[PDB]
């Protein structure tokens, strides 16, 4: 099994990044990731070239295993997070990680391992790994855990997949700017699909989560709704207004994070609507 | 033994000066017979003796009884994608015990009360909008077996309640849910703490519920409130509260379609116990 060591990484998803490993689709790959915190740094291991993947494809990354350490780091301070125009100083706290819980002074927060940065090469230019758009990026979506498949739209040959910013746990919003940041080993399985998509999609056992990242949260919310209704309209071949009504009844619109240059909204679309 | 407010006695605004149509003591159960939102009427208001401005009214929702048929609607200028859509459309929905039916799809049932509120401090807010007193919050957590904490601004609170759904998605994106008339049995109590915004208390979580003209403001406010909520209850420094909300609190959306948009923050009880 191929291992991508943490020392091979990027600080931008760039159209022109060079690969540091090549895989056939169907292969498993271990990514060793450094924590996000270490201020010219938020590193994503990779990028990885996947044979035969073309622009307009969908790269599929199944998250098999996230191996976490026993210590984590959270940080906040002036100018950071949702109330950064209201907090002083710069603060950091070490956090103990047990098998089932992150410990926070007296508190046992249920563990919830997740990959916070995941993306591929964009169409043009470069986006820092600290932000996100259609190619993926710093989406801090907690749904990206073990036993899901992240679908990503492809813009460059080979996809050029990179990944990092693993958290031991997090709440939706990530309001202080950070979660429990940790270095990790993430075991993934990479496959391809020839269908084109606009924005990333996380497939869990019972839901599709469409994930939209734009500079203002209101716009991201409008976009993910537009994308959710169409999704349903195409898969069920029903009139748009019916899909719109169906999404009002069964789709849960939400928030991934409110703190990166691009804000991440999501929409849970249950598989029961198709099955 | 036992009080029933019929649906004919209702308001289309939460006003500071609306007259009660019934009175209750804390500890008593009341039944609100509601009409459907399609005018967005709230049965009441009920005067709760012994509740003063500055207190918190606690409304435990015991039962929501639903009919077997519901109504959903949308069209040009309605919902997130009013942009966007042409015409005007309505659809009857069959309601089974465990599911609302939609052209062969079984949407899991999830009974909820969409409008609930009290008299505001001054002026009037239509029952279709929302603010600190409650209103059209369309929060799917306001379900059976939860407690709604509402801030009080007038003597006796003046509680009203309407707009019941059989099921709903967070966001309510086309403007309407599965709209129905219903019976809602509640149990009213009082707390002598002042609060800023409504809070739904579930079995394992508190949900702070903020409603403002734009969702960005709503989201920032629910976050400010949530962090202060945690800071007081645990007597830890603000920055510790802030970090803890980042790890444990789930910020989300109630609805994006009413004139005030409603954000929420889930604060789990385990962080105190
Ligand atoms: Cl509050
Ligand atoms: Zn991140
Ligand atoms: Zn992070
Ligand atoms: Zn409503
Ligand atoms: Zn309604």
């Amino acid at each position: 099994m191929k291992v991508v060591p943490a020392q091979r990484c990027v600080y931008s998803f760039s159209a022109n990044m060079a690969p540091v490993e090549e895989v056939y689709p169907g292969e498993q790959v271990v990514f060793e990731t450094l924590d996000a915190l270490g201020s010219k740094v938020n590193p994503a291991t990779g990028p990885v070239f996947v044979n035969g993947v073309k622009p307009g494809d969908t790269l599929k990354v199944r998250i098999k295993r996230i191996e976490l350490p026993r210590r984590g780091m959270i940080v906040t301070g002036k100018g950071f997070g949702v109330l950064g125009d209201e907090v002083e100083g710069f603060h950091t706290k070490e956090l103990e990680i047990e098998k089932w819980a992150v410990l926070f002074d007296g508190v046992r927060i249920p563990i919830h391992p997740m990959v916070g940065v995941i993306g591929v090469a964009p169409q043009e230019g470069e986006y820092p790994t600290g932000t996100a758009h259609r190619h993926g990026g710093n989406m801090d979506t907690k749904e990206i855990t073990e036993n899901v498949t992240v679908h990503l739209p492809v813009f460059q040959e080979g996809a050029l997949l990179a990944l990092g910013d693993v958290h031991a746990t997090m709440g939706d919003g990530e309001v202080c700017v950070s979660a429990c940041e940790v270095p990790a080993k993430v075991v993934v399985e990479i496959d391809v699909s020839k269908e084109e998509i606009k924005w990333p999609v996380v497939e869990t056992n019972d839901a599709y989560y469409i994930i939209v990242s734009l500079p203002d949260i209101e716009e991201a919310l409008k976009e993910v709704t537009r994308e959710t209704v169409w999704f349903i309209q195409r898969r069920k071949t029903i009139p748009f207004t019916d899909a719109y009504m169906l999404a009002s009844l069964s789709v849960d619109v939400g928030i991934s994070q409110l703190v990166n240059p691009a804000k991440t909204a999501k929409a849970r679309i249950p598989k029961y609507i198709f099955t």
